[PDB]
């Protein structure tokens, strides 16, 4: 199988010193959990439970994460990740790490965000606000990735949004990594829905450009009202919907340029499909929100081979922002 580099940011990572990326290493300074009260339980998961909390020293509203039980690497990867983003535009801004008196886990605490993710909205926003938001996403994703770090859990569950004030946050960093070319990822990343074809593949040396997947993904769940947009029911029949819709032949040329195998009695399940016009999904009711702009944009982030995809930069470049760029910041 074939190698690959990421276009942009590639060696990002390489040009700092081994300490912002080797997180192993990295000592934490814990804070102190005694300085803090919860409030009231927010949400509940694989991996933590998400409580209100405030800041007793100065009765700041802060958000804290309380991890389960999993490998102290993984703890210290995310921790690491959210340390270097700090202050990054739209990223969640962890304010101190504690430690959990009961489990002992750690405990995260982040800067106060609205308990509403962009999944309770984003089938009933504006084609302006889609477009809006999109930008606001993609301001998180270049960022994240211009410091060396593949979001790769990007979906509608994991952005938050404060639609009153309009501000939006990238959450849950605890599938990050850091990109560094030549390594080998776990594929087993990502949400079935908004996998991109690499993981589907099973092709290891992906990079930034997997979360550029994911965002086409809520684009077309978005602007054709359809969620989640490619509805796949097991990790087989993703790559069937995707190639239902973006053909099979580009699909075989992916995986023969990177020389990935195909079991081949996969292969005579996929057969053959025609690649379709993105026109196709357009329904009375979606009309609105669909535009040349949209369509071309979604078509440049929806491309099986990851290197083709647009970078963030150029997203943000693409003329589906163009006028949305001159928002007037009104709440
Ligand atoms: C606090 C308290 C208990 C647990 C945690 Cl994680 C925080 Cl931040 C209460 N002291
Ligand atoms: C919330 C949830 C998860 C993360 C954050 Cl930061 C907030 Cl405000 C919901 N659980
Ligand atoms: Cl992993």
């Amino acid at each position: 199988p074939v190698p690959s580099r990421a276009r942009v940011y590639t060696d990002v990572n390489t040009h700092r010193p081994r300490e912002y990326w080797d997180y192993e290493s990295h000592v934490v300074e814990w804070g102190n959990q005694d300085d803090y009260q919860l409030v009231r339980k927010l949400g509940r998961g694989k991996y933590s439970e998400v409580f209100e909390a405030i800041n007793i020293t100065n009765n700041e509203k802060v958000v804290v994460k309380i991890l389960k039980p999993v490998k102290k690497k993984k703890i210290k990867r995310e921790i690491k990740i959210l340390e270097n983003l700090r202050g990054g535009p739209n990223i969640i801004t962890l304010a101190d790490i504690v430690k959990d008196p009961v489990s002992r886990t750690p405990a995260l605490v982040f800067e106060h965000v609205n308990n509403t993710d962009f999944k309770q909205l984003y089938q009933t926003l504006t084609d302006y606000d889609i477009r809006f938001y999109m930008y606001e996403i993609l301001k998180a994703l270049d960022y994240c990735h211009s410091m060396g770090i593949m979001h790769r859990d990007v979906k509608p569950h994991n952005v938050m949004i404060d639609h009153e004030h309009r501000k939006l946050r990238l959450i849950d960093w605890g599938l990050a990594e850091f990109y560094h070319p030549g390594q080998e990822y776990n594929v087993r990343v990502a949400s079935r829905y908004f996998k991109g074809p690499e993981l589907l593949v099973d092709y290891q040396m992906y990079d930034y450009s997997l979360d550029m997947w994911s965002l086409g993904c809520m684009l077309a769940s978005m602007i054709f009202r359809k969620e989640p947009f490619f509805h796949g029911h097991d990790n087989y029949d993703q790559l069937v919907r995707i190639a239902k819709v973006l053909g099979t032949e580009d699909l075989y040329d992916y995986i023969d340029k990177y020389n990935i195998e195909l079991d081949p009695r996969f292969n005579d399940i996929l057969g053959r499909h025609s690649r379709k016009r993105w026109e196709r999904f357009v329904h009375s009711e979606n009309q609105h929100l669909v535009s040349p702009e949209a369509l071309d944009f979604l078509d440049k982030l929806l491309r099986y081979d990851h290197q083709s995809r647009l970078t963030a930069r150029e997203a943000m470049e693409h003329p589906y922002f163009y006028t949305v760029v001159k928002d007037q910041a009104r709440m």
